[PDB]
């Protein structure tokens, strides 16, 4: 690999200003560590990095201080384990012009080998292979990448009882490394925007809540079979495929049709429905009124209760009138459906759907009119039998989504998870119940604070489509990793387990950074 | 010490070898001027520019001749002040890669301070911040930003009043600056910027050119309550909402209905009307024929003439024939109405409306026929009694518009304005005028040479949202500034005044250049 | 001119560190030739090319092995003369970033004259004008242009038809030219050039098929009125506006209404329809289902057959059970229409339309159902009565388009082309034709391996919106050029032609690389 | 505006918000739903009402989670500036959690919909008057 690049790092002028500083470059300090197991395949990539000053601790804080950089940086690797262990690793410096993934053939680029038995550390100096121009802390332009790959797999002769060893990574800047465009310290560009700050501990401990139910988040729920979600959900492209803005507020739809069933004008069950694409007061999407639940309706016939329906309180409002008609005000079961008045069927897709309401108990005096509005409150309560507390609501089938929505499915051994929260439940009027309030797990895709920050800031040039942004969770007994995708869905490396993970013994959350999607999030509980 | 500017430029310049053509750059020359208000908050940016040969007027000219350039530009600021105005500003050179909005702390950069009582000028240098390669003239690429921010708020003691004061900007090329690679001198023009051309002294000092009546523009009329207009009115995105063409031409609608009033065939008022959606003959819009007025109808019955009506001369022409009917030719009031003939009411809304004509004076012989044409001259005269007070025509409530029309409304102390003109008046049949000059004030919101130029050539790029393009009027005594918005409407700094500004004392008009829309336009008559 | 800069390129070049290949390249190799006539006017530009490793063919093969390049290329010119013809051409090396087209003069550039009376070749070195920045082979950036323009007109002493001569160009890399970043010439796909591989000899010869009728391409059809295409179309931005898959696939639509009109349940024409924009089971877009024809319907009346209709074979398929109905199996006309079920009228706008199907002959028993599905095969036949029929199908007026689809209209003398194929026709019981095939012409806008390849790999930033990618088609006798826009339309230089070009006597296809879109593509067949 | 101060219910431990110089205690005004006569037209096109709070909830939750005694000692306000599309003002926060403005004896509502931005001035003495320049 090149070495004349240093003369080119060498060129200065008006970026230097006064009084440049070598800073500390002398010794090697801990950047990172990686694990190598007998499990891992030849041609698998254990460690990768683009050349940057964010590869020492000292040059990452100086990055705020300086606006531009140039030159080489040295990477030192220490294999720890034993001299009795077979296997070999390959470290190679790759020039820019590349897309890294399944076709990027590490063992056919100029490279050096690292042997597992090495007692002493092995060093590489990584130069600049495009040294002609200063990089800012904006776009650097395309830079060389350092990749370490397994050439032949780790062997223990004493069997499978011990099966992994670690390799340390240490760095120091080289001689040719320099900085420029100092200015004075402040915050700047792409550096200040990262998905990291969305998730944090106080939100999961007790400050945060879900985006479907406004509940307190008690758990993490794995969903092996996948799911799809859009309403009040957001991505790292800054937009939503939903019809709700990211806050809880009343459901107002001005044009629907209203009727009642029982052939009696007083003491009857109220019905309201409308087709999708008439939400004239909603800017987000005219498909349904903001605040309307993303679930398919649940059939009930009087006096029988809906088994795990969404219920909210409200009543019927005509457009000419300043406030709703009181006689109509009652609890309603709400959902998305097709086939109103009396051929009702649930719908999982918004295209050709109908937004439907029916009162769970009798209204004082009904109303027959068309068109006329529906006015129902911000968050809902769960309708379900008396002492019911089985699994969670909605199940993946129950969630309604648009045809623009991308679905959440497993990637590798990484499984999508939903955030589980405590919801109010009711067993139908009076009687008895399993407890004082009863147990009930309502689930959402996201914590509402993450949803507000995806809507607030655009993170497209801040997490790549192949990556997850990763944080690690610490529990009193055990720890795990959790990931957020660019499509807004959250993942865990739990595989096919369904067990509820308890956030109530949560000590901590902290970022691990960007990781590629296929590679498994840690689960040790 | 840090490497010399000229040497690093030398490193930037290799494929070129003919070098510098100048021995002269010590004098400073006028770039621009900006205003500093008592409003402008601590931390606000009044003025910013990117590095270019356009930053200096001499380089701007020479740059036409050459394909490439490199080096620095020096910028000098002189405050006008008065010795009694306090406050202070900071000038910073922002190396490239720094996002610019209200989060940018501008005092953490390389910088100098400008005090508002400063007698002496303050200078700063902008070097080349990527001396690694030469810049093209025609496609600069990555360039440093000069930014000026308010360090301390503007302090007036208030011994009179003064709420805006100005800061001048002057520039010169550095001793490292250079041009290279001759190209065609014609590609980039010497002639003044594409909006500026729209307003020059002859449009206003004579000739006649208004966008409604085509009369002589005598004055400027401010509107405190705004207006909307679209017919022959263009915005700088080169789109119209109107129905007439900017080329003045005879009024022709081939399929309309004719009837008469007076209950007798001869010595009667002919009436003619057609639905809005009957105007097939127009290429621009099928909502009213070309050259038909944007004024509502003002009903009358004999002997009365209509007050504040648009009147034009013409007659009825059969649907398929080659010549109009001669006995029907007479003077007619033309206008928008609904429920013609029999429930006839004035309207300024097109949707279901009717375009109508009624004779002022009797036609020799009347006709009832459907369908028929209407043939009436290009431009109208105002019908109003003799002696009777002049109320400018049309009033805003009279002005007819399409639903797509943008409205003209105030900005701060800046108010939307109309151009006032002399238009012919006619009153009582055979009697003395009562007015020695025959006074009337007909109004337009845009002059026609400017309308035709905005329709021919798109200027979106020229004035982006939050700006007005500005010109100054110098009078035999006093001065004023006039601004043009994106939306095509013209603005004045006349506030709540309704007084007509007299343009007959105009000596000259010259472009100030584009300015922020919030800033108040000077009025000093 | 710039021939001193040999030593100043040698600072920018050397940080990379690589060998020089001299011994292989003793001789120059053929690049192109152009024609010079008595009618090519002074100021006209006959030939232009960008600096690129693709100019010498052997350097193109070597480019594969390397990820960067730099240094110059020699160009050698031979005039074919006679020695009795006067006239001159001017050869200039144009700076980077200077736009190319007919507006471009050589007037003030450094140049050499190429003489009509010359008998010796004339050799120019084209130096590198970018040498401080090494170029990528697969993302190169901005380069200079070599241009040859007519200074003096070709003049002949004598009459006859003889009015033209040829000028040949051959090239050799210079002693400054270099390849660097060998890495692994291992597993990159588009090292080979992405755009160039789209058209090949055996693909135009007999392997390729067209992307709408799946026929064998016999010819090229110019459309001098211009045209539009959205479905099964991709482009050099990777984007599309269609609904159908990149390959040909069968029609399955689960959600329709089926009915018939008549006086009986049997020996009737079956009708089925569903709305456009409702196909939520199509991954590509909901405009229609996959496999659905992008041409407007053909209205007909029982018992007559539609002409120039798209007909396909299939039947009614039960949505509840998932299974066909045998009695319904028949040939059907499938099309886009508006006005369903019974006011049907044709459209070319998808929005608010219905995707309609009607049987071309009697079904034994019909079915009236809602909902019911439609299941029809992938392959399509043209409906035409006996012998002599329509010239090509679809005509440009028949084609449907969806918003976002740009239309292709002529530029200068270049005209947009469609690809013609022989397609199967069926129509009217025991019909016949004048020929055995019954010579029926189906047209597609692209060849299907091109539609598939433009959907499989990225192509962004390779071809400039002003330029066309050019290939040369070579016949046993004569040759022509074909071009590709950024948009993914093909164009040819036949001007106001409608005549079909016969591809039967094709020997070869070679890439000519990008050329300005206003450049006429040559036609000598 | 609802509730009026006489309506507001409190525990005996409550600190009071009172003026300092030209600095006055302030409430945050909000749109809250109104309901009147059963079945009749609202009489108001926007449905106007002004519901009031003395602290925003993200600030309340942060002061409850994390103690800031050390940050602002008695005799100080912590200060931020509001920059509007036209004009500016400064806003201060006291130890006692109450927010203050340099509006004096004014009862006029300040419109926050024309807010361009807010930035911290930093901690300042409680006696100093907060700038108001709209």
């Amino acid at each position: 690999n090149s070495s004349a690049s240093v003369a080119t790092a060498g060129i200065g002028g008006p970026p230097q200003q006064v009084d440049q500083q070598e800073t500390w470059r002398t010794n090697f300090y801990y950047n990172d560590v990686f694990t190598w197991s007998v499990a891992d395949a030849p041609g698998s990539i254990l460690y990768t990095v683009q050349h940057s000053p964010q590869n020492n601790p000292f040059t990452a804080v100086l990055s705020q201080m300086y606006a531009g950089w140039a030159g080489g940086m040295q990477f030192r690797f220490i294999v720890a384990g034993s001299g009795v262990f077979g296997g070999r690793l390959v470290a190679a410096v790759i020039p820019p012009g590349i897309e890294i993934g399944p076709g990027l053939e590490v063992r056919q680029f100029p490279h050096v080998v690292i042997d597992a038995r090495s007692l002493e550390p092995v060093t590489i100096t990584m130069p600049d292979l495009r040294p002609n121009m200063y990089h800012p802390t904006g776009d650097p332009g395309l830079v060389p990448t350092l990749v370490l790959s397994v050439y032949n797999n780790l062997i223990n002769p004493f069997g499978g009882s011990t099966n992994a060893i670690q390799v340390t990574v240490e760095t120091r800047p080289s001689d040719d490394f320099e900085f420029v465009m100092i200015r004075a310290p402040s915050s700047k560009t792409v550096d200040s925007i990262s998905p990291a700050g969305l998730i944090t501990t106080p939100v999961l401990t007790g400050v945060g809540n879900d985006n479907r139910w406004d509940g307190q988040i008690v758990g993490l729920q794995p969903v092996p079979g996948g799911f799809s979600t859009c309403n009040r959900h957001w991505n790292l492209n800054g937009s939503t495929y939903g019809w709700s803005s990211p806050r809880f507020a009343d459901i107002d739809h001005r044009r629907g049709s209203a009727s009642y069933s029982g052939n009696n004008s007083a003491n009857a069950l109220q019905f309201w429905y409308a087709n999708a694409g008439s939400a004239i007061d909603n800017p987000i999407s005219q498909v349904a009124p903001d605040g309307f639940p993303d679930m398919s309706f649940v059939p009930f016939n009087s006096p029988n209760i809906p088994t795990a329906g969404w219920v909210g309180f409200g009543g019927i409002w005509n457009s000419n009138n300043g406030a709703p008609a009181a006689t109509t005000v009652q609890a309603y079961e709400l959902g998305f459906a097709t086939g109103a008045p009396n051929n009702l069927q649930p719908t999982t897709n918004t295209s050709g759907a109908q937004t439907v309401a029916k009162s769970i108990y009798a209204v004082v005096t009904g109303t027959n009119q068309n068109p006329t509005g529906l006015f129902v409150m911000a968050s809902g309560v769960i309708s379900t039998p008396n002492a019911s507390a089985v699994t969670y609501t909605p199940q993946p089938d129950r969630i309604v989504t648009t045809p623009g929505t991308p679905a959440a499915a497993p990637v590798g051994k990484n499984t999508p998870i939903m955030f589980a929260s405590v919801v109010r439940r009711t067993g139908d009027v009076n009687a008895a119940a399993g407890s004082t309030n009863g147990t009930q797990y309502g689930t959402g895709s996201q914590p509402l604070p993450v949803t507000i920050g995806l809507s607030l800031n655009n993170y497209s040039s801040a997490l790549m489509p192949g990556q997850f942004f990763v944080w690690q969770l610490t529990f009193a007994s055990g720890f795990m990793e959790i990931g957020l995708s660019v499509d807004g869905y959250f993942y865990a490396g739990t595989g096919a387990s369904t067990t509820l993970i308890d956030l109530t013994e949560l000590i901590d959350v902290r970022p691990v950074g960007p990781r590629p999607s296929k590679s498994t999030l840690v689960f040790n509980l």
